[PDB]
């Protein structure tokens, strides 16, 4: 019978302080709940947002991480579809596949558990996580900051038993949602002329879909001029870093285009540039998505002439990738090479260093660090 | 040979001013230029945006309009695919059909003759009208109020000469800005749930053409109620007033159909309603046409999450019509009765009361007034 696990988790007390390694005990699957011991995981500016206070909708104590992969190790009633010793990767967003959204092609935002899972609870509306006597939250429905997480059944994609976790747990967020934003949200054809604001690990797996999908001319743009050669490895043509112009941005663009470019993509999570990226795009049929997560109350604006000139302005979430369908088969790319993943990571650490991973964040000296449990 | 023509055209001396029915003076048409009898005409937001003096873009003196039907009375040296006698509409938005943008099939926004066009000149340079020993500038690229203009060959679409020109030379803007938008820009499928933001006649040719499209629902918006009743003739399943609410119209529009419209049309030209529109949208795949060209200034916007959690922001000005191949298909489509173009017409007035037709656009009592030249 599956019983209470005791095992190290990284905990959260509260926002604005270092995560601490604390010894935790982890409640056995209910009803339709995956156990899965977490081999590797990685750290996303999200995941700072959140520890440092700044968000909105941040709950203490609890223990973060949305990026992981692990071997399934117990499974709830009413479970068939996952066994122990299955492959996996926890999604922070899920596929139910019978709501609304589930069912309809053009999205794969399921609803079915998001109520529960902003309060970092299970779908029964509980945690299984406890320390020191205190109730622990989830996070993202994933908390992979502990050697065993507690995940909702529709929460989980079932990968290639091959592939090699301290890798593929990028596939949890970022890399995904980067290719993503270019085969799936722009649709980018073959010979169009691409723009990529932000070079860090999103831009990059924006460079590389818009390389898979046959781009002509791929821009990157970034202030930090030590991520220009990374990106040229990606696919990148030319790079610009805002700073070496007067003029902005978007008019620097529009000059070396003859017009603008055909997609531009916004991988920082700033207003300004989100707005850049959109004028930045060719009238009539320039079309902008916006990657990066803005800060709460922030908005983007633009004048409406911009819109009816002929721009479009899209945004993504997870690369609009159907989670538990669509994980395996990014898995299984990566596996054919058809993506890269190794190439994202700069830096590899052990769990009680998860704080240092942070840290190499803030200084925008790395690209993904990977945490081994 | 072709020779000046004295005639009379409503002049527009100064901003602010109403019109003068003045004689005027029109030249021959030089290389490439086509000059037109002008059989019916009708006022646009535009034409009364410029006169208002409100436009930065406007210079006086000017014979302004826009939508108009003729026949074609001369045609300069190098016209051969236009003759003495044929049925036309001039075109705000030509096609040369060998510029980058005829040639892209993403786009309708010609860019040939731009530069003179918005200068109030013909493709050389120079303006074909004069009245009382001054220049008066050409308009648009069309100058329909007038009872004969000087258009570039590029800016005129040759259709049925069995078309009555007092109803197709609304087809000259509005209706085909609104139609397209639904067809073209939105291009919404068959069971679409649509909401359309103002219920004057570019509103009205948005229904008609979620109609066409087979829209399962069609929610028309208008703070005044009186136009309700043609709205549901057009098409609208329903009709609601802001006004009668207490909270945002985007609520409103979310809790009717469970979650947001998968279709947004505005055809205001309020930036506020514009946000509304978008955030009226489904989570997911909601899609907001901005329609028509509105007010410089004035900015959009949103916060970046609506985009990021699927929604995509858009904009037509024409309806994405490449003009001179498909207008005289549009005039097809009336003369089938696939579209409706009677059914916007609720008043007719003589040429010297052409300023009524103003007067009646801002009270609010018509859709569309037909002048008779
Ligand atoms: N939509 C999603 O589903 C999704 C998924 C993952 C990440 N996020 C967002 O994507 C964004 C980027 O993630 P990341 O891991 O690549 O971050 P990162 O910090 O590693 O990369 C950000 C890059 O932007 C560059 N930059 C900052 N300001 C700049 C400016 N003004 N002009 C040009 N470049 C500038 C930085 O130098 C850095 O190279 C963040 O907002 C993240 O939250 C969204
Ligand atoms: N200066 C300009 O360039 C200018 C000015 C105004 C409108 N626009 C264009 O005018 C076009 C609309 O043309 P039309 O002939 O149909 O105009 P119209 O004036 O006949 O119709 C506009 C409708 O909007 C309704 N309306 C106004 N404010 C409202 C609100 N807050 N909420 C809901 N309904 C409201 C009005 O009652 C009216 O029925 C649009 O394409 C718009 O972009 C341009
Ligand atoms: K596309
Ligand atoms: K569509
Ligand atoms: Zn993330
Ligand atoms: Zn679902
Ligand atoms: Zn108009
Ligand atoms: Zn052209």
């Amino acid at each position: 019978a599956n019983e209470v696990i005791k095992c190290k988790a990284a905990v959260a007390w509260e926002a604005g302080k270092p995560l601490s390694i604390e010894e935790i005990e982890v409640a056995p699957p209910k009803a339709h709940e995956v156990r899965i011991k977490i081999i590797a995981t990685a750290v996303c500016h999200t995941d700072a947002y959140t520890l440092s206070g700044a968000d909105p909708e941040g709950c203490f104590p609890v223990i973060l991480g949305h990026l992981g992969a692990g071997i399934v190790e117990s499974v709830g009633e009413g479970v068939t579809k996952l066994k122990a010793g299955d492959t996996v990767i926890p999604l922070y967003i899920p596929q139910c596949g019978e709501c609304k959204f589930c069912l309809n092609p053009k999205t794969n935002l399921c609803q079915k558990i998001r109520v529960t899972q902003g309060k970092g609870l299970m779908p029964d509306g509980t945690s299984r996580f406890t320390c020191k006597g205190k109730t622990i939250l989830h996070y993202m429905g994933t908390s992979t900051f502990s050697e065993y997480t507690v995940v909702a059944d529709i929460s989980v994609a079932k990968i290639d038993p091959l592939a090699p976790l301290d890798k593929v747990c990028l596939l949890g967020c970022g890399i995904s949602t980067g290719y993503g934003a270019a085969v799936n949200t722009a649709k980018l054809e073959p010979g169009s002329v691409c723009a990529v604001f932000g070079l860090g690990g999103v831009g990059l797996a924006v460079i590389m879909g818009c390389k898979v999908a046959g781009a002509s001319r791929i821009i990157g743009v970034d202030i930090n001029k030590d991520k220009f050669a990374r990106a040229k490895e990606f696919g990148a043509t030319e790079c610009i870093n805002p700073q070496d112009f007067s003029k902005p941005i978007q008019e620097v663009l529009i000059e070396m285009t003859d017009g603008g470019v055909d997609y531009s993509f916004e991988c920082i999570g700033n207003v300004k540039v989100m707005r850049a990226a959109l004028e930045a795009c060719h009238k009539g049929w320039g079309v902008s998505v916006v990657v990066g997560v803005a800060a709460s109350g922030e908005e983007i604006a633009t004048r409406p002439f911009q819109l009816v000139t002929g721009r479009t302005w899209k945004g993504t979430a997870f690369g609009g990738w159907k989670s538990v369908e669509s994980v395996p088969k990014l898995v299984s790319e990566y596996m054919s090479k058809k993506i890269k993943v190794d190439e994202f990571v700069t830096h590899n650490l052990s769990f009680d260093e998860i704080n240092k991973a942070f840290e190499l964040m803030h200084s925008g000296k790395s690209i993904r660090t990977v945490v081994k449990i």
